[PDB]
């Protein structure tokens, strides 16, 4: 076979094999010897070594190499180990990061009047989110067009209750499908939260355990509201951070 | 202390969730008041059956050992650690004879592979030229009711050729009608073929291709000449991506 | 070839292929047919699905039993996937356990006068007490022979030392290797470990960390030493406990 | 406030440890007391050479950024645990493609055996009959020297035969001798046999043995009459989980 077309399949190159010439390295075994090769590239040999693995011995033998290419599997596997053991580690690490999340999460108080919000109004609570930031500047006589609040009031039923709006002027007309809440005015526990919504709820966890008695503060069957800023970039970016208004006594 | 609805918000839960762990006995509190200190011994649940155990084990723990017990609590889950993994260590030596297997069925056929002797007489092939099967037959099925003079519709040809790739997707033509733009036209030999049939898919021809080169000819006893191989795309062939498809691979013969 | 032949190479019962002769489930071409089933079965499937599923087929046509098997590879990995998302939530949840007995342990302030301990002494530390638990009787006039002790004494360079002995009525010889340590009288703050010995230090910075200073006591540059009684019995077996006894003003 | 030693200590690490770090200005705090806040810091130190991180990396990221900010270390784990994973993934699917490679190192000697061809008269070995090779394959070499009248004594056989399996380890002998106890006598009968010389190990036989009555036969045009077959070693044969070794291996022919 002549060398431009003895390049077989399917990305050369032609050198490749005059490459293969130097002092080292259509016959019909002139093959077996590049598809076991070639794969191989797949374990990535050096060549000076796949040149030591030449008639000395051994030419093919595919008797060795069946021990040979598993002993590395012995290798390859224990360096799957060893990276196991360190992600194992590592998850173990990522749970310092939980407990130290919180006790530097620090509570400042803060009184704010009574307010108007108009937004959408509840599966989920994020759905609403999925659902209603296309329909943003659908809504005129906005304080501050970047925050947004996460509203939930507390029923006397008990159950759930949440609107995802924004601070507006009163006395504007609301869009279809919205509704106006009337936040009322109380004074509140505010905590910084560092992550993702989900883990909001953990938060929220650490807040009526003990944040809240450890500074002397009772809470509150108020209204509940997360308050988003430009310094939140993503639901489940671990990096945005909101503040989680909770109101007290 | 805090309500019902509060524990909701806090652990993104139901009502009606919590209202059914007070009848059993397992997390109760017309006044719901709940405690905040069992928010945890709560969330030492809500982490449970985000880890499947069933919802009645919990309760024979909670006076067996061990829900509250702290010592106790990593004992039962650390079993349930390694039980996780040896599951998980069974399923990945499932996968690594899983794979020993992919190669076996491999080689089966190969070997079982039929193989006809044709001799044709030279013909011309008109199509577009060159990254692999599917880079060249998507720009050109939108293109194949363009071209005249075709012999065989149902038959299509592509073509194997400084030592570059010249690979041809096209169409067998009678002489006499031209060629558009910018496609091109290939002459063919007339040569002497081991056609092979290949059942499966484009990616796995390749190594349908090094197969016969590689000792398939030999066994055969047929010796490889050097003029142009191709594959053949009959009426059988369904998709290049269809398993159950069926091409045939001319290769040239002394 | 006979019933007998057809019993021979795969490890092979003679009640399978009883068991295969009502079920639909003598010629070389009954040799792969029934052995692409040894290697299913070997994948965990069932059978009588693989029944008709070659009387349609496939009886064997690897065409097909490519997309099944890499069908089947997906459906596995699949598996191990979600079951390393639970492996690793499954990490953070003993977290919490980690810290509540953490938050669990207590202090407990001791005063002990000065006693006679002797054993072994000393770049390593967990192999000294597989040594000394064999020479475990050799000492003599042991006050508890339950009780071993870990000291560490407080070198001022600092280069460690540590010995584990025993609390002997001073005066009784002390067999070769060993060494007798007086360790002097101190008051202490005192952590009952539930855990392991290598986990031993994770205690170790909680403590010196804000465990004592929460509890109002400053530490003292001492001899400190780790209390082994029964409710221990393995440096590894994680339900033992060990109480680390560290100086105070 | 603290001392070098029980720093040290409560991290059960040495002091030239410490003393090592120091001296750059990383963890830098003639009396050199420390505080216990930096503790906790030093936790997140010692828990990133655990993760082989280098001790320079850090460092840059002390004074830079960031070594004691909870959510902007979060987001460095979070990345080299992906590219932890990333490099399990690449080797994870490499003992994929190796792993699946285990079948074609095979064939390739399958199809490039030997078989001759031979016939041979009945003749009788002793030894152990039926717990595997190694099992029984062992027991004897303590136990060849017991039988008398070997024929070739570097020649040992594998026998195998209401029905089910039978194996014996003999070795050839002239009639007329006494064989040993519990050891016991076998006779295969004259017959037709083709001979492989198989190149593997005893584990290694059981899917050539495998091959070569499912079509070897077949290509080879012969066929199997029911008797007796079995294995032979020779001066080949070097150990039984020896790869380079060579066995043969007997099968009746019609």
């Amino acid at each position: 076979l002549t060398i431009g077309q003895l390049a077989r399949i399917f990305e050369i190159s032609t050198k490749t094999l005059r490459h293969y010439d130097a002092i080292g390295l259509y016959q019909p075994e002139q093959i077996e010897q590049l598809s076991r090769i070639l794969a191989l590239r797949r374990l990535d040999v050096p060549l000076e070594a796949i040149d030591r693995l030449k008639r000395d011995g051994a030419l093919d033998d595919p008797q060795r190499l069946r021990h040979f290419l598993q002993r590395h599997q012995h290798t390859l596997r224990e360096e799957i180990s060893a990276r196991q053991r360190l992600l194992a580690e590592l998850d173990r690490t990522l749970a310092t990061l939980a407990h130290w999340r919180i006790r530097n999460m620090h509570a400042r108080i803060v009184e704010r009047p009574a307010f108007s919000v108009v937004g959408m109004e509840y599966d989920t609570i994020g759905q609403l989110w999925e659902r209603f930031i296309p329909r943003e500047h659908e809504i005129a006589g906005k304080h501050d067009p970047e925050v947004s609040y996460g509203i939930c009031a507390q029923q006397p039923n008990g159950e759930f209750h949440y609107v995802a709006g924004f601070e507006v002027q009163e006395g504007w007309p609301v869009p279809e499908g919205m509704v106006r809440f009337q936040v009322p005015a109380q004074k509140y526990a505010v905590f910084t939260h560092k992550g993702t919504a989900p883990q909001i709820a953990e938060s929220f966890q650490a807040i009526y355990s003990h944040l809240l008695a450890e500074r002397g503060l009772e809470p509150k069957a108020g209204v509940d509201f997360e308050y988003y800023d430009q310094r939140f970039r993503g639901p489940l970016d671990p990096n945005s951070q909101v503040d989680l208004y909770i109101p007290i006594y």
